[PDB]
């Protein structure tokens, strides 16, 4: 779903800073093919679901999201 960045979901870009999407997005993608389990399975959102789950928990790790609903690099 994603290719080099900015085509990482808004209410993901509309929060994230700058490397938190490579992060998300590598970090996606790293699930995405990773999801080699769901890959021949009608249901390939879930696949991209959970990589969602990977990818922001790659971005939790680098970065934090303030009090409000917005993220900053932690790591």
């Amino acid at each position: 779903p994603y290719k080099t960045k900015s085509d990482l979901p808004e209410s993901v870009k509309h929060v994230l800073p700058s490397h938190a999407q490579d992060i998300y997005k590598e970090a996606f993608n790293s699930a995405w093919d990773q999801y080699k389990d769901k890959e021949d399975r009608r249901d390939d959102a879930s696949r991209e679901e959970t990589a969602h789950k990977v990818a922001w928990a790659a971005v939790k790790h680098e970065y934090a999201k303030g009090d409000d609903d917005k993220w900053h690099k932690k790591s």
